[PDB]
């Protein structure tokens, strides 16, 4: 019945707006005056904003990861069926699917020219990002061309809560103990997704299709990061990377 897929719909977005404080809608309206953000855009600003540069960056960064982190795991526990699981797998999605999420929710508090943060309250642009450096200079980059094009689809938070919760029931991540239970719950999400965009945006002609296709692009953002990650951890041995974040990545 249709009327149960509406149901788990308002389930999950209801679920969302209670584990993500940052949403889409609010990041479109500070992007687009009623608090406007504070602009990151040079090595001078960043001071007034308020050890080298980047690494300040990057350890910000890495702190608004575990947070989010924090907070996808919440909204996790809110999709039906995930604590029933054993609990080594709730793990391991959990695990694999944490970096994806970022960057999907990434691309809703990003523009062409820039990235919000410190919960909207600054705006750090593109072209600061992409001067820093050596190895940060482009951490920034890829997520910002994905965002560009992921953007373009125009999903708004009610779509993106339910393709969040497809994407940590995957099914197909490495070491799942009982794989069937998981593919049960991600199939009563895709069919929820597909009648949540065909009535969201009916003129959207194929978006179920074109959304999952995007699933490719997030998997090697996620890969690229990685091998920064490594090329990091051995040019910085000076740095510390967040163990939640450094259990993460296996
Ligand atoms: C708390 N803090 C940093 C101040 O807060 C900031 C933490 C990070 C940043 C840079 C920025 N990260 C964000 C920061 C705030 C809000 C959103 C974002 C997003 O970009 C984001 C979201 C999820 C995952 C990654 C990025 C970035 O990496 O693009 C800017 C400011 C520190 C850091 C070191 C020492 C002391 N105090």
């Amino acid at each position: 019945e249709s009327a149960d897929l509406r149901a788990l719909a308002k389930h999950l977005y209801d679920s969302y707006i209670k584990s993500f404080p940052l949403t889409k809608a609010k990041a479109r309206a500070i992007l687009t005056t009623d608090k406007s953000p504070f602009v990151i855009y040079d090595m001078n600003s960043l001071m007034m904003g308020e050890k080298e540069v980047a690494i300040r960056i990057f350890q910000g960064c890495q702190f608004r990861s575990v947070e989010a982190v924090q907070e996808i795991t919440e909204y996790a526990k809110s999709i039906p069926g995930f604590v029933n699981l054993d609990l080594n797998d709730q793990v391991t999605l959990l695990k694999y699917g944490v970096h994806e999420i970022i960057y999907t929710m990434l691309a809703s508090l990003m523009n062409k020219d820039g990235v919000l943060i410190s919960e909207g309250q600054g705006f750090m642009t593109r072209e600061f990002l992409k001067s820093l450096r050596k190895p940060f200079g482009d951490f920034m980059e890829p997520k910002f061309e994905f965002a560009v094009k992921f953007n373009a689809l125009e999903l708004d938070d009610s779509d993106l809560a339910i393709f969040i919760a497809v994407i940590i029931l995957s099914g197909d991540r490495p070491g799942l103990l009982n794989v069937k239970p998981i593919e049960d719950i991600q199939d009563n999400l895709l069919q929820a997704l597909e009648l949540q965009l065909k009535l969201n945006h009916p003129e959207s002609s194929q978006l179920f299709a074109k959304l999952l296709q995007k699933m490719t692009d997030l998997r090697q953002i996620v890969t690229e990061h990685v091998q920064l990650l490594q090329v990091i951890k051995k040019t910085e041995t000076d740095m510390s990377l967040h163990p939640l974040l450094q259990e993460i990545e296996k």
